[PDB]
């Protein structure tokens, strides 16, 4: 059971799918923090909120690093001595496909900032909360029930498995996120905070497209289930949406 | 034999070491292009130039993406229909060690820009020259003798081998460079342009430090030798300074 969880980017795709799947759980989280850039929009998320009080909507554009201090402040005020059990870095972007001969430096930097730098900086900010949760549940084994950072990655970030090429901004950012996941796993081991990169499979969202074999509920359903079964053995790993180990 | 080669960052460490090792070759390159940010400085490189006419010094700060068009112009004017056989992305930076609780967003972005974005953008700019060289030598097998991009990476970029953690900016940028190396290998295969990431081993330079087991000549000597033996089988791979396959 996850008492509290913070998930970034929940007005659309997988973020929203995860929220719903979290609710359908027999023992849903007591505090489900969800970020989105425009609360005015996210009608579906705003509607889910008006129907589920365990949902907490926080408005912020993750690119504003100075705004993090307050994000964590708002969380701590609600959770207090129980900290934050899970940070789920889901917010991500994928520019349009493009050949090396058409790659733009700005597209690379922007993708790297949102898909790589943000997750690292948010992890940094949430560390105090994650450690409090890890301590509060120190009698339990490693898992989302204690403390964990789940970085939503992608199989396209699998260098060993890249046989199609292209997608420079996206691939570099997800392979970079993976390297961050591994370092975080080593650095946070003392407090027993789990960190894993997870590929949600190819899902039919605005990013995944209509050609994807998986739908949102199917993926997120298994994801919530998978993260719920992840333990110390999978710490610092790269796993598929069903828990299968993936290649870096 | 490499008729022409472009190496970035040659006033210091490995860049300078490679230049010297290239010269000591029985059949040194006819055109050895070397970049550096301050020609006024780089006395040793400027001195090597005054003694070796095959050396060409080009001044530029790789962060200035608009300056690339001219870099390639100057090269093409010299090589012409023979193109550029090798692009050796050596320029790199490594910020001071720091724990996750002290990581700065600017340090991450800056490291990612110089160690990841620059190599990708320079590769992009040199593509026309690399393809001309690849075509001019189409009767030869893949290798530095035909056309190739060698990205100087690092074992710290090996996610599978990261058991010490930390070094977020550096690790993410080198793992990202590796993912770029793999995509470039697939995308450039048609023109048979080889791309490989190479770890020079731990060398005693300003970055490597005095604790490194290898000196500059030892590393660069084997490097020049190793790249000289790299072929299609090692294309898109991550290799040690002596050619041994490394884990992503
Ligand atoms: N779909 C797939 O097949 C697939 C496969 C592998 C990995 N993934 C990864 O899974 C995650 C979810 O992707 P998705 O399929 O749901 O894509 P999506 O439908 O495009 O959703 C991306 C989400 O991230 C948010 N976001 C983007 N930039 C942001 C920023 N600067 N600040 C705050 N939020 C930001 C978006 O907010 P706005 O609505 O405000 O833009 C949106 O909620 C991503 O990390 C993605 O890379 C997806
Ligand atoms: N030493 C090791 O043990 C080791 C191990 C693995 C990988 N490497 C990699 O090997 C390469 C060489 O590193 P090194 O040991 O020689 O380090 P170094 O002695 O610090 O040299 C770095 C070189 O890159 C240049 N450079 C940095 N930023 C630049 C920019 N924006 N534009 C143009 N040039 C720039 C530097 O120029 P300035 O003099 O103007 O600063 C310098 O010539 C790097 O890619 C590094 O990551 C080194």
């Amino acid at each position: 059971h996850m008492n509290s969880i913070l998930i970034t980017g929940c007005n659309r795709g997988l973020g929203l799918g995860l929220v719903k799947a979290l609710l359908n759980l027999p023992q849903p989280p007591q505090h489900l923090f969800t970020t989105c850039r425009n609360r005015e929009q996210a009608k579906e998320l705003e509607d889910l909120a008006k129907n589920h009080s365990n949902i907490h909507i926080l408005e912020i554009d993750l690119r504003n690093f100075d705004a993090y201090d307050k994000l964590v402040a708002d969380i701590e005020g609600v959770t207090k001595d129980q900290g934050l059990n899970v940070l789920f870095n889901n917010a991500g972007i994928a520019p349009k496909s493009a050949r090396i001969t058409a790659v733009r430096s700005q597209e690379l930097l922007d993708t790297l900032q949102t898909n790589t730098v943000v997750p690292i900086m948010l992890a940094k900010a949430c560390l105090p909360l994650l450690k409090k949760a890890a301590k509060a549940n120190e009698s339990q084994p490693m898992g989302v029930g204690r403390a964990a950072i789940i970085n939503m990655s992608s199989i396209l970030g699998s260098i060993q498995g890249n046989t199609d090429g292209g997608m420079y901004a996206y691939r570099t950012s997800k392979s970079a996120l993976n390297a961050a996941t591994k370092s975080l796993s080593v650095d946070l081991y003392p407090q027993r905070i789990m960190c894993v990169s997870l590929h949600p499979g190819w899902v039919k969202t605005d990013m995944g497209g209509s050609s994807a074999p998986l739908d949102v509920p199917t993926s997120t359903g298994q994801i919530v289930q998978t993260i719920s079964k992840l333990g110390e053995k999978q710490n610092g790993g790269f796993v598929n949406y069903d828990g299968t180990p993936l290649a870096w």
